[PDB]
């Protein structure tokens, strides 16, 4: 099974310049508690976001150039991205804009964080359309000392 993990501002932003300029540690840890002991892909410019392996996963990275760090899993398709995640119940697909339109159609499973926040930003997350999605889990949380917007999980699965 493919899942896709993100979290959306206003207009489906997920980033700008190759950042996230928000801070919303209760949707940090909601990510790390989904993705721990599963193998996520991600694409290049998401790695040089991130900066580091991150522990307890399986890091893939899809590139077309060579790797240069042999502390993640470089493969250069889609397919071998899903081959190198061998037999595991949930591969979990963490972005970046172009990624997850490639693995979209593949998903079963959306984890969506829908933030109460207006961001300019220059990546949006694909659009999918709602008919072919049914939500079974939904969370609203306002916003606290320590997360200064409100914001909602949901997690979708495909009809
Ligand atoms: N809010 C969120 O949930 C969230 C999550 C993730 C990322 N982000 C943000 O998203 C932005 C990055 O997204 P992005 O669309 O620019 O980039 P991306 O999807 O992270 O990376 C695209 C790169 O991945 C490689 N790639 C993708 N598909 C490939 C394929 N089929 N075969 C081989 N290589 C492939 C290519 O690398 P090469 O050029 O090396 O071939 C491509 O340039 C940043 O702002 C980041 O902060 C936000
Ligand atoms: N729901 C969701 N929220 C996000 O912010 C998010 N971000 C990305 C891409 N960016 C990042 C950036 C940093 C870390 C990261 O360092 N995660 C640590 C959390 C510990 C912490 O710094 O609080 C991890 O161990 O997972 C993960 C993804 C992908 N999917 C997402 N999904
Ligand atoms: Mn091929
Ligand atoms: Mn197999
Ligand atoms: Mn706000």
């Amino acid at each position: 099974m493919i899942s896709l993990i993100a979290a959306l501002a206003v207009d489906r932003v997920i980033g700008m310049e190759n950042a996230m300029p928000w801070n919303l540690p209760a949707d940090l840890a909601w990510f790390k508690r989904n993705t721990l002991n599963k193998p996520v892909i991600m694409g290049r410019h998401t790695w040089e976001s991130i900066g580091r392996p991150l522990p307890g996963r399986k890091n893939i990275i899809l590139s077309s150039q060579p790797g240069t760090d042999d502390r993640v899993t470089w493969v250069k398709s889609v397919d071998e991205a899903i081959a190198a995640c061998g037999d595991v119940p949930e591969i979990m697909v963490i972005g970046g804009g172009r990624v997850y339109e490639q693995f979209l159609p593949k998903a079963q499973k959306l984890y969506l964080t829908h933030i109460d926040a207006e961001v300019e930003g220059d990546t949006h997350f694909p659009d999918y359309e709602p008919d072919d999605w049914e939500s079974v889990f939904s969370e609203f949380h306002d916003a606290d000392a320590q997360n200064s917007h409100s914001y909602c999980f949901e997690i979708l699965e495909r009809r």
